């Protein structure tokens, strides 16, 4: 097996700048070359390291021949540097943004947000990571040797055409059910191995798929200890035997590594339309962990952090976000899926403006509301009316889930989150925006099933 690629961990130069170049190159998948896109390389991107209470400037060079944007998913930053679809970087141009980091330690990520084309640009290869640190987390003595016992694991599917190229299409089927493929990549590699020292291994898991939900576990049933969600540490580790991860979500987990017993991180079949087609009808390897008989120094602390109490609900502004899909797209897309794949597509289970929030397909020129700054709001997001999976993401914040798709959140999902599951039911989150976003650089709130976002299931909002 190839070794797990390790994204470079980037820090500022003396001018306090980090350089990101966006460009096209070549990757190989099963001995077949394919045009891919990457940040500082051919595919995926580096890990940008940030520190709470410090500012950094990122210089972003677009060397593609088409427009793109660079969005810092999970970052509490003003709209002007949020890199939403208004954050255009012209082909051959450069944009610089200053990130004033003011949130706890967490693993966030970054990716394009080009209007109507986010799914294609992610599918072509663009994604990177953000490692935020603070004073608190370093005192815990978690595993912390990047690329050895502290490793990012960005899991993504693709499909390829006969000629080896990435086979991306935004069409009536994928506008309904998402773009998904038959090949699983782990930091861009197919089923790599990672050599890890005896003791605890920390995995920073990212579901970077356009539309596929994942569910991590280990091949020999050793548990995973969840220590962090999208927005940072949980109050204490939560032991799980499986870990569902929606598109765009991150979790950090510790897993034990013992001498002489390799094991695989796997993903288990999920109950989402289209996603259990072989080989995803069975547990599927993500990577092999190869134990090395050197003692690892990291610890699994009994306590990690303090999560604040949930504030009173009475008197808060309620915002209702009703997701919907045009009944015609939904039917025609689901029909195409069933025709292509048959009953297995439900195992366990103009279109360009057909997906909507509050009866409107995304309108860049018109933010749907002004949210308040520095005050908690209760946002109620509903997917009643269809059966698709909508991981709903809100920019500019880390929120608390009050209700996730009609039930209190699981303990490892009860901390800081920037994504909440909406599927045929209703979720409620408690959200606060600490930063401004004017109409020219508004925040987005959208489904992170990218083909839904690109065909309308997004709104802009100001703060
Ligand atoms: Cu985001
Ligand atoms: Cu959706």
């Amino acid at each position: 097996r190839p070794t797990l690629p390790i994204p470079d961990l980037l820090t500022t130069d003396a001018r306090n700048r980090i350089q990101l170049t966006i460009g096209a190159g070549q990757s190989t998948f099963g001995g077949k070359t394919a045009t891919t896109w990457g940040y500082n390389g051919n595919l995926l991107g580096p890990a940008v390291k940030l520190q709470r209470g410090k500012a950094v400037t990122v210089d972003i060079y677009n060397q593609l021949t088409e427009e793109t944007t660079l969005h810092w998913h999970g970052l509490e930053v003003p709209g002007e540097v949020d890199g939403g679809p208004q954050g255009i970087i012209p082909p051959g141009g450069k944009r610089s943004v200053t990130l004033n980091v003011d949130q706890p330690a967490a693993t966030c990520w970054f990716h394009p947000h080009q209007h109507g084309k986010t799914g294609r640009q992610v599918a072509m290869g663009l994604a990177g990571l953000v490692v935020i640190e603070d004073d608190e987390i370093l005192k815990l003595m978690l595993p912390k040797q990047w690329g050895i016992d502290d490793v990012p694991v960005i899991v993504q599917d693709k499909k390829f055409s006969a000629d080896g190229q990435i086979d991306y299409q935004l069409d009536v089927m994928t506008a309904a059910v998402g773009w998904f493929g038959d090949t699983l990549l782990t930091n861009g590699a197919i089923y790599p191995q990672h050599a890890a020292p005896r003791g605890w291994l920390r995995l920073r898991l990212l579901n970077g798929c356009n539309a596929r939900s994942l569910n991590f576990a280990t091949s020999d049933n050793r548990p995973l200890y969840v220590i962090a969600s999208d927005g940072g540490l949980l109050p204490e580790p939560v032991k799980v035997s499986e870990l569902p991860v929606l598109m765009g979500e991150r979790f950090e987990v510790l897993v034990e590594v013992n001498d002489n017993k390799p094991f695989d991180l796997v993903t288990l079949p999920v109950s989402q339309m289209g996603m259990a087609i072989a080989p995803f009808d069975k547990p599927h390897p993500v990577m092999r962990i190869q134990p090395i008989a050197i003692s690892a120094s990291g610890a699994l602390p009994d306590t990690l952090s303090s999560l604040p109490a949930l504030p009173s609900l009475e008197g808060l502004t309620v915002r209702k976000l009703q997701l919907s899909m045009d009944p015609m797209l939904d039917m025609m897309g689901m029909q195409m899926l069933m025709e292509k794949y048959g009953d297995q597509a439900m195992a366990g289970m103009d279109f360009h403006h057909a997906n909507k929030i509050n009866g409107q397909a995304f309108d860049m020129n018109k933010p749907m509301f002004a949210a308040a700054k520095g005050q908690y709001e209760r946002w109620v997001i509903s997917g009643v009316g269809d059966m698709m999976l909508h991981p709903f993401h809100i920019h500019g914040t880390q929120f608390r889930i009050l209700s996730e798709n009609g039930k209190p959140p699981a303990a490892h999902r009860a901390g800081w989150k920037d994504t909440v599951k909406v599927e045929g039911n209703v979720s409620e989150v408690l959200v606060k925006f600490n930063h401004d976003a004017p109409k020219e650089h508004a925040y987005m709130a959208h489904c992170h099933l990218l083909e839904h976002e690109d065909t309308g299931m997004m709104l802009g909002f100001t703060v």
